[PDB]
């Protein structure tokens, strides 16, 4: 297979394949270099957000997850919030495990004919504005691969952060926790969290019997036995499950931090890679799939030639955004979950403002992602910048849908009002945007579709411009996320 | 003068002033027993809420007080917000010194006929179920007094609240805190505060050249000499200020407790001696203040024997609730204010919350006091147990308002419809109860008072009962805050 690719993704974390997956409907060539042989069967996560599940959707990808259980119960730092409230929150999957997550990105990226290369770790790397080399251990021993663009897919302790000399700036952890998969004993569920007097715990079941637990005990300092974790719960709870079965025991921190720079050259980072934080609130997995898919098409267009680096800073600056606010939620909830009974009065406002609706928009919008907003330009239009809800369409031959018409990953212009001058205006794009005249279907007076007679939707959802109220024209939004009209 | 009065109030703070004076618009003979020969002179607080503004309005207090500066500009644990959000929120007192205030209501106290002893110190007390004798040292030595009820407004420190073997649960202080009003020196201002690395500090001018500075500096633990305030001041601002002139120097906590029962038999409290807690956000003298204006006319109704002591109860459900969440209001704030960086993403998410209207007008209300919502029954009316907005009204005979009819301190009912059948079945009331036939002025959507035919006012200024939208019957809420109906 040897020596070469376009793109040389460091990790098949879910990043790493969803970031595969798409290079691949980019039709780009790429190389993943990942160093286990075999998917670590962790699943630390369970669920995913809606967001999530709208940018699988939108690439064709769920039926491989088959019938999901979803769920509209959230919650704010353990204070819970029907995200009901918000459309399209509904979608998020209430229980599939990461490591079947990560499964199914696999099994695509690899069907797509992403080339992915288990048991091989990368070393260490070299970037000179002509391309990136790494030196690889593999089954082979040691050798050197190269490809224009490097991705650090490769976790919280990224290597690929560590040599491309990346600023990493945040606090460092001050308490370390405890989670445990165990057999044998029956808990009274807590799937949002329990307030103790000496910290919080969470007691959730699994499929085979399992329970999960989350032990969260006051004054611990930043691979731990099962009976330490036994004996914190004790502490916790006055209960006593130390004759319970230890399935996985896991330590983890809230050390919080993030790359000045998501890009240094031609060496760029997407997920845990970029930012680490407490894993409280479920964001993790969902940021880290999502940074995958804003720069996959951005990267690919690049390869392509059809766009210029400007394209590929708008990684950085859309995505370092998303990040910060990361690191904002997740220690705000963390603060909420772990501090003593000191933050209940900020809890119990917090409750109170929770009642109002806009607060409780607000925090779902947050948790669940569909809150993301991106620069594109100034204008009236409600959705720009934001992602494009599920819309129905009815063409002249057949009935689609935005989420179906975004699964070969091109921008779709859509033609609400059969305007045939739209049609022509954007034809010099035609070869990286499908334009489509439908017919849409009912639209709800909050989606921001009501009253819609275009828009132009990037290859990730995002909308770039609409009808009527953007300030910048249509063709200024094509160029911006297109590249060049072509030459007639 | 010796020897005998109706009740004892223990303490001239505004607590006891303002209960002084609401127990003589009652009718009741007072006799206040303050240690102190000479007011403090000392103003912690400066300025007043609306909802003070209003208890002081509704008693014709203002003239003495001159011209005042209003102001909207408020903040929650130091996020500004614009109360003006919130109607009748712009009523706040800006800077008015504490030690005026008091001096304001001691005066009126006094002209009203309160006997005030001040350098009489009680030292002790005692209550069998007749009465309360207290021992009291003053300028003659050495005596005791006797009364059928005694009111401990005798501060933080309350020697009743020992005495009389009330509960006082809470948190002990856990840290010390400094202020200096100081000379020489001009400091660029902080009125609602600065987040410093190390701490939190506010910065303010007063009259004659007076810069007021609050110092809260990290790891400090719970009369101070001026150079380690100054010292505070240099490690947190890098500003050396240990040349300016000290005025004042003092020292407070953050120990937040409140009594379990506000009345134990015929021993009564109002004020700090109910309720200590963290000065953070206004809350301490206006909560004080507003004790007194629930208690004075319902202990006045009991001692004049129009009410049983049910009513007397009320005083401590209502008042026991609002302190409750005086404790919460203030120590929500306080997080935000002295906890380092830690806690700035909550600081950010109640920012971005802030900017919701109903989140604004939950927070003024809560700060403002004007979202005080008593027990009086169930109904629609959007009025029912809070306080009464200003109403402007015309007679037969005169131009007034609901303000001007509380004058006097009774029960003010509103015929808005002139129905002459209202005016009939509250007749037997109109000893205790000021029937008034008016048409109103013009009102807001928001004031709660549009399409209001009628309102019941208790002498505190909360609406009892209104039509149309009361479950409870008129004569019921009658009944229920003013006692029996007269005997024809
Ligand atoms: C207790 C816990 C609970 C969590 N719960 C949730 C949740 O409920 N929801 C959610 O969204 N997120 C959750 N997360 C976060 C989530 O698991 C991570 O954010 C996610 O795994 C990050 O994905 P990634 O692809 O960026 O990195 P990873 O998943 O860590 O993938 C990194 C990959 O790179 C490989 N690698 C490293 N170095 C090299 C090298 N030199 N060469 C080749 N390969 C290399 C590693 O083997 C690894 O497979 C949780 C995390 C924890 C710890
Ligand atoms: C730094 C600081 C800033 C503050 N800022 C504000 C603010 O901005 N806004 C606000 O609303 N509040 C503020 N407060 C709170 C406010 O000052 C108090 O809540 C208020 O003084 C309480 O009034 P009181 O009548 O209940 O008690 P006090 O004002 O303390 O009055 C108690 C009186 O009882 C007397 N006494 C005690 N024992 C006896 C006895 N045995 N016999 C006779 N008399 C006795 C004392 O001499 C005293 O005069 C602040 C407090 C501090 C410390
Ligand atoms: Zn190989
Ligand atoms: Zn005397």
């Amino acid at each position: 297979h040897r020596s070469d690719a376009a793109v040389i993704v460091v990790g098949a974390g879910p990043a790493g394949m969803m970031l595969a997956g798409e290079l691949r409907l980019a039709g780009v060539e790429v190389v993943v270099l990942e160093r286990l042989v075999e998917r670590t069967g962790e699943s630390r996560g369970l669920g995913f957000t809606a967001r999530t599940m709208e940018v699988f959707d939108q690439r064709g990808i769920l039926p491989r997850f088959g019938e999901v259980e979803t769920s509209t119960q959230g919650h704010f730092g353990g204070l819970p919030i029907d995200f009901g409230v918000l459309e399209g929150a509904w979608q998020a999957a209430k229980t599939v495990p990461q490591s079947v997550t990560e499964t199914h990105l696999e099994q695509w990226a690899t069907g797509l004919g992403a080339d992915i290369r288990r048991g091989h770790e990368v070393l260490s790397l070299t970037d000179d504005g002509a391309g990136v080399t790494v030196e690889v251990r593999g089954p082979e021993g040691k050798h050197t691969l190269r490809a224009a663009y490097l991705v650090g897919c490769d976790g919280g302790r990224s290597s690929v952060r560590k040599a491309a000399g990346f600023d990493f700036p945040g606090t460092a952890a001050t308490m370390e926790m405890y989670l445990a998969d165990i057999k044998g004993v029956e808990l009274q569920p807590r799937m949002i969290g329990e307030t103790l007097p000496g910290g919080m715990v969470m007691v959730g079941p699994l499929p085979g019997g399992i329970t999960r637990i989350i032990v969260c005990e006051r004054g611990t300092p930043p691979p731990p036995s099962w009976h330490e974790v036994a004996d914190a719960w004790k502490r916790l709870t006055g209960d006593d499950i130390a004759h319970a079965e230890p399935v996985w025991v896991s330590a983890f921190g809230n050390a919080t931090r993030q790359v000045t720079e998501y890009r240094r050259g031609r060496v760029i980072l997407a997920g845990d890679s970029a930012h680490i934080h407490l894993p409280a609130g479920g964001q993790g997995m969902n940021t880290s799939i999502q940074d995958a898919v804003n720069l996959g098409w951005k990267l690919g267009a690049v390869v392509n030639g059809t766009a210029t680096e400007e394209l590929l800073d708008s990684y950085h600056s859309e995505r370092h955004a998303v990040g910060k606010r990361l690191l904002m939620n997740t220690q705000a909830q963390g603060l909420l979950f772990l501090s003593g009974p000191e933050v209940q009065p900020l809890r119990d406002v917090l409750t109170e403002l929770i009642q109002y609706g806009e607060v409780a928009r607000h925090l779902a919008g947050m948790v669940s992602g569909l809150e993301i907003t991106y620069d594109v330009g100034t204008g009236s239009h409600p959705l720009l910048g934001k992602r494009m809800p599920a819309l129905e369409l009815t063409t002249a031959t057949r009935e689609t849908s935005s989420t179906e018409l975004l699964h070969t990953a091109r921008g779709v212009l859509l033609d609400l009002a059969d305007n045939p001058r739209l049609r022509a205006r954007a034809a010099a794009w035609s070869d990286r945007v499908d334009i489509v005249t439908a017919v849409p279907g009912e639209v709800s007076a909050t989606s921001g579709l009501r009253d819609t007679t275009a828009v132009l939707i990037r290859p990730d959802g995002h909308v770039a411009w609409a009808a009527p109220g953007s300030h910048h024209d249509l063709p200024m939004a094509l160029e911006r996320w297109f590249g060049a009209p072509l030459t007639g």
